[PDB]
């Protein structure tokens, strides 16, 4: 079968966007592809991250993977840095990508977007996302439009080092869905929902409690109208409400148009609440399982195991490509 | 003791400069220190490289330091890319390193200077270089004039490290030749001789023949005086000359000047050539003997597994300050 590779930044715990997304598809497509699901905790220290937070986090990750259906003996589940050839074709693939690539990602832009010092890693996050990918002779990146960019200059990375040196790359595609691809922040409904947007309030992460749902969802940007319709430009903050009640419910966007027809945002909001709640439910239920045994740990160990004889040859194979080293 | 670390690019057959600068002073280094000599393969990457010339370049490095007298049992030899810690370090360093600091280098600027479409590898070269130093508890750096703002650079990433996370890193210190630490371009007095430059009579490698050195020394630049004296400013080609006649000799300027009253370039560069055709000799010797038998990988495989057990082990003090990965 074809080979699907997918990563996830343990830069906080991961939302409903990241879920509706991503994750959500990886639990259907590890049946039909040869899968490795990535925590990618080398992207995640291209921003300040607390040691603790950063530990903590890429453990609650890997027990969320599993939670929601990922299934070690379907899919290769590992952590970025626990591989180093990720690291190592990182570097060969930033001495082929060229500057004016880089500062021209949005992502760079958006992220470096107002501030005097930034992070080099910020900046070659590209090449080392290439490499994840490159590495596993992916066919399918499931994401994530925000990351579509990122898989285009990746497949320009490939095309170019194997023109320039011989064919060994596999051309990426990604795979974005049809709904779902652009989950918006419940602050600003201008931006997408991001697991470390400062703002709590903007996201639910898979692990906020009924209480802390609810608010979530009260505080919720909407507008003055008091009419539950679709319209992204006019009426943003209730058309993204509607999107996550839509793929979490399986009710059109149009059933929820009618079965709210002559209501009413106070008890809009209080059901979408409940949908949220009742989705998460089962998914906390394993994560705390997870989370308390030494079982995370040897699924990783073995994921790593995995990842590292399929990375560390196609690493060697760069580094015969571009001269690098010695024979072997 | 304390220990030293440098690196030379196989981008080329070193030169006299190369020699003068580091190599030479290397020899006498390891019986005084614990010493980690390198040859960093994906520093030589981050411009474009044949692949072939690359492969044999490392190979012609690793002979020539040996040929100098590098003794394997009282130093570590190795090739960068055959140690993943460089480039995981190198990672991590990068996502410290703020944007500004890489692109006020002198060398980025210079390499980079007039150049289209450049390689993100040319921007992020110092990262790598202070990740090569870093991993091992360097104390002493011995190059080479044009590497110290590396190494300024390189401590001010440790102290940045060592103060954010907690203390890892010493802080090392920059060793440069009180003289020969600069040798110029035969051919543009103004310009450092670089193993890569796109002119081959600008330098003469370790490697050169007799004849190809009498051409070398005879295309150099002087000026119109025929006055064999020093003046850096006034007489810069001339006093190039005299520099490399004196330091490869081991006789004055001083004395150098009263010899040649009343000459005579000619005769100047033709006695120069002699000078290090006579020093080369023993030098290229030795170099054949190595290239030409198998105890030059046997001197590299130990030589990677020393090095690679102690930069592993600072990757993994460097991923538990920052919170990578898993506790171990
Ligand atoms: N708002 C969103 N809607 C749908 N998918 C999303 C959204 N945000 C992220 N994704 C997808 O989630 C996956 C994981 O990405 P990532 O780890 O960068 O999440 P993030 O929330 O954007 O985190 P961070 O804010 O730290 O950058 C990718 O496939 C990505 O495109
Ligand atoms: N002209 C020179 N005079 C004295 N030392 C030099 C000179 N050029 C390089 N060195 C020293 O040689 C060592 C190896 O450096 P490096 O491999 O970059 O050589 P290079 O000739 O400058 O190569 P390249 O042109 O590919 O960059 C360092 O210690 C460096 O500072
Ligand atoms: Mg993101
Ligand atoms: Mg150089």
């Amino acid at each position: 079968m074809k080979t699907i590779f997918s990563g996830i930044q343990p830069s906080g715990v991961i939302t409903i966007g990241n879920y509706i997304g991503a994750l959500r598809q990886f639990v259907e497509l590890q049946h039909e592809y040869n899968c490795y699901f990535c925590i990618v905790d080398q992207h995640a220290i291209t921003v300040w991250q607390d040691p603790h937070e950063l530990r903590q986090n890429i453990r609650r990750l890997a027990a969320l993977y599993l939670a929601v259906g990922i299934d070690p003996t379907q899919a290769t589940l590992f952590i970025q840095s626990e591989v180093p050839a990720h690291a190592q074709a990182a570097w060969m693939l930033q001495c082929i990508v060229y500057i004016g690539e880089l500062e021209r990602m949005t992502q760079f832009k958006e992220k470096s977007a107002g501030k005097e010092a930034v992070s080099a890693g910020l900046l070659t996050y590209p090449p080392l996302m290439a490499a994840d990918i490159l590495l596993y002779n992916t066919d399918i990146v499931p994401v994530g439009e925000d990351q579509k960019q990122h898989i285009e200059l990746t497949r320009d990375l490939a095309e170019r080092f194997n023109k320039r040196y011989g064919e060994l790359f596999t051309i990426p595609e990604a795979r974005i869905p049809k709904v779902g691809a652009r989950i918006m922040s419940l602050v600003d409904p201008t931006k997408k929902m991001s697991k470390s947007d400062p703002n709590p309030k903007a996201y639910i992460t898979l692990l906020d409690d009924a209480k802390t749902i609810e608010k979530k969802i009260k505080s919720a940007v909407t507008d003055s109208e008091g009419t539950i319709r679709y319209d992204k430009e006019a009426k943003p903050g209730i058309s993204n409400l509607l999107n996550i009640y839509s793929t979490l419910s399986g009710q059109s966007i149009e059933e929820l148009e009618r079965q709210y027809e002559g209501k009413g945002y106070g008890v809009f909001k209080a059901d979408l609440a409940q949908v949220v709640i009742e989705t998460l439910r089962p998914i906390q239920e394993r994560y705390h399982h997870w989370m308390e045994s030494e079982e995370l740990d040897r699924v990783l160990d073995e994921g790593a195991e995995k990842a590292n004889r399929v990375a560390s040859e196609m690493v060697r194979k760069m580094e015969q490509a571009m001269g690098l080293g010695r024979r072997r």
